């Protein structure tokens, strides 16, 4: 307890760049050898420095070489600070230190193997740093290691096998690393382990078969790798695991009949796999709360047992090969909050008993085969923010009940049989973002009272058989929308409103395939974020405007087919840099053909046929790779 130590916590103090707390300034008021009652500095009974514990003290700088003199130092604790540079070589030489700290901070350079000199070490903390180059295999000398905590770093090149030697280990961490290489078998010898995350990596090679060895396992997480092979059998001799997550891998072979007896068992993310085999029963037994086995190849019904665990909150059984129907026991799991089991090929009806998940925040089943009607007991999933329902063979009326559900905020009711009028009840959602009722056979005009809807971003009422016209207060409610609004292949008639130009910030517009007859209205000049203009199938008339596409730049695609524009072609389409695909086939255009459509680099496709154009036809640009049938046929043209 006497000068050299003083002379190393204070060659310490030193390096430490910036100290915004001043906690270091309380080392220098009290005096030099009261060192013990400083700020974090604390001895031993003989007075000699045996921790040093300075966290979440926003201390900047670079950790100094002099803590290699403090030889009784035990603890060495920065949590959380913005200790920059590396780690010092010289601190393996301390033999005292128990548990070494360093989490949170800047420090680079690759792990020192002299860490391996450390015959005390028993915690192991160095992780959410830069740290790079490959893990040291000296570390498989620290025999009194359990908690191993390298994590969110930089490392590289395969784990050594030599950690695998310390039978202390019960925290093991190597997520979020550029680690590679396959994962030894000899995982089983560290039998006291009981957290494993190896997440987010590049590890391959088949699955680690003995992981079935250490029985105090609670934690495994192996998720975002190249893990390929089967899960093992007799996976229920571990009665600890409490998280299992393994997605986003190679994983082959069925979920194994041995994860019955797991009993501890809350969380199970298998998904993104090729996992195949039906799904097993004893989940029932499980108290889980977050199954994600999606995105894999099961077979087979949805298990009922799996209805019991009343405390289960997500269940994702999506893109998958799941036959069966959705049976009412669902009813039962009322902590359920978001339900995946789209993209399958589940029959029967929706059940009733779905009105008893209250708290349900997602309800996704599209893509599958669901007959019948919309219950009314879909009404009190008050809490619901998502309905994804399409792709299914979902009909009739749309229950009155189920507009009272304020808080839903996406809807997609696409490419089923609902027949009837679209109902004016839909305005009683006025936070709907996204509204998809397309490839139905909703028929009648366009209800105004939709003008109430103000925040929607995507309107699909394509493909359908509506007929009247566009309500003008309608498109004029919706001002700022920001992505989709699709009217095609419809029984629209009258003119293209005004309105239509206030809609700025709207991406794709598709009018198509209607009884459209007025000219192309000036008003949406305004609207320069668009990116896709669909007229084509009209009845439209008239001139071209060249003043409403001068104020259109940014379009991508122009399908302006098969009308009675009359004219000639627009010189504006020479100044639009982004244009990609034009199309104006069967018109009456008129015109000479520009020279501005020539020298477009970022032009592509170009559809002109059946007109009745004069002049030499262009040379360099898209007429160089371009087709005959493209022009076939413009009656006369020389070139
Ligand atoms: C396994 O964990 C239990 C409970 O924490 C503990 O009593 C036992 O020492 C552990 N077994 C081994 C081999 O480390
Ligand atoms: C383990 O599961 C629980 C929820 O079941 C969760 O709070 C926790 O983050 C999970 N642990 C990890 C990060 O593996
Ligand atoms: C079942 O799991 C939930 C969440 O982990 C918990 O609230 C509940 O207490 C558990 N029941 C048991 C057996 O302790
Ligand atoms: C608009 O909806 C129709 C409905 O059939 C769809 O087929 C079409 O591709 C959509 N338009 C565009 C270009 O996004
Ligand atoms: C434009 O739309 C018309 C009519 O709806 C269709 O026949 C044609 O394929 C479309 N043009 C292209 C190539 O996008
Ligand atoms: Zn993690
Ligand atoms: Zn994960
Ligand atoms: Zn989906
Ligand atoms: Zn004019």
């Amino acid at each position: 307890s006497f000068e050299p130590e003083i002379e190393a916590l204070k060659s310490f103090k030193n390096g430490i760049s910036n100290d915004p707390l001043g906690v270091l300034s309380d080392w220098t008021i009290i005096g030099s050898l009261r060192h013990c009652n400083w700020t974090g500095i604390t001895c031993d009974s003989t007075g000699h420095v045996v921790s040093v514990s300075l966290l979440e003290k926003q201390l900047e700088g670079v950790l100094s070489p002099a803590i290699a003199n403090l030889t009784y130092l035990q603890v060495l604790d920065l949590t959380s600070n913005s200790f920059t540079g590396k780690i010092p070589a010289e601190i393996g030489k301390l033999t005292e230190l128990q548990s070494l700290v360093l989490t949170e901070n800047l420090l680079e350079g690759d792990i020192p193997a002299e860490i391996g000199n450390c015959s005390s070490l028993v915690q192991l903390e160095l992780y959410d740093n830069q740290l790079t180059g490959k893990i040291p295999a000296e570390l498989g000398n620290l025999v009194q290691l359990q908690a191993l905590r390298i994590y969110k770093n930089k490392l590289t090149s395969s784990i050594p096998s030599s950690l695998f030697r310390l039978t202390q280990l019960t925290h093991l961490g190597l997520s979020e690393n550029h680690l590679v290489g396959p994962i030894s078998e000899e995982i089983g010898f560290l039998e006291s382990l009981e957290v494993l995350t190896l997440h987010s990596n590049n590890f391959t090679g088949e699955f680690p078969q003995s992981i079935t060895n250490l029985r105090n396992l609670t934690v495994l997480t192996v998720g975002f790798n190249n893990i390929s092979g089967e899960l093992p059998a007799d996976l229920g001799l571990l009665t600890n695991l409490r998280n299992l997550s393994a997605h986003d891998n190679l994983l082959t072979g069925p979920i194994p009949s041995s994860i019955s007896n797991c009993t501890g068992l809350k969380l199970l993310d298998l998904s993104h796999n090729q996992m195949t085999g039906e799904i097993p029963r004893g989940f029932g037994r499980m108290n889980l709360t977050f199954i994600s086995i999606g995105r894999n190849h099961f077979t087979g019904e949805i298990p009922d047992d799996i209805f019991n665990c009343s405390n289960l909150e997500t269940l994702s059984v999506a893109d998958n090969n799941l036959t069966g129907t959705l049976k009412p026991l669902i009813g039962k799991l009322q902590k359920l909050r978001i339900l995946q089991v789209s993209y399958n090929s589940l029959t029967g009806p929706i059940p009733r008993e779905i009105g008893n998940l209250k708290d349900l925040n997602i309800l996704y089943l599209h893509s599958n085969g669901f007959t019948g009607r919309i219950p009314r007991e879909m009404s009190n999933l008050t809490l619901l923010q998502g309905l994804r329902m399409y792709s299914n063979d979902l009909e009739g009326p749309i229950p009155e009940e189920m507009f009272d559900m304020k808080l839903l905020s996406v809807l997609d009711l696409s490419n089923n049989k609902f027949s009837g009028q679209i109902p004016a009840l839909f305005s009683k959602l006025e936070s709907l973002t996204y509204l998809s009722l397309q490839g139905n056979k909703f028929n009648g005009s366009i209800p105004a009272s939709l003008k109430s809807l103000s925040l929607l971003n995507t309107f699909d009422i394509s493909d359908n058989l509506l007929t009247g016209t566009i309500p003008g207060e309608l498109l004029a409610s919706l001002k700022n929308m920001q992505l989709y609004l699709n009217f095609s292949n419809n029984l629209l008639t009258g003119t293209i409103p005004k309105e239509l130009g206030k809609l700025e910030m709207v991406q794709e517009i598709d009018l198509s395939n209607n009884l459209f007859s007025g000219s192309i209205p000036r008003s949406l000049q305004a609207c320069k974020n668009v990116f896709t203009l669909d007229f084509s199938q009209n009845n439209l008339s008239g001139h071209i405007p060249d003043e409403v596409f001068q104020g259109m730049d940014m379009i991508i695609s122009l399908n302006l087919s098969r009308n009675s524009f009359s004219g000639e072609i627009p010189q504006s389409f020479g100044n639009m840099t982004h244009l990609v695909s034009l199309d104006l086939s069967s018109n009456n255009l008129t015109g000479e053909i520009p020279e501005s459509l020539a020298n477009l680099s970022t032009l592509k496709h170009l559809k002109l046929a059946s007109n009745n154009l004069k002049g030499h036809v262009p040379e360099s640009g898209v007429f160089k790779n371009i087709n005959a049938s493209d022009l076939m046929g413009n009656t006369d043209l020389c070139g």
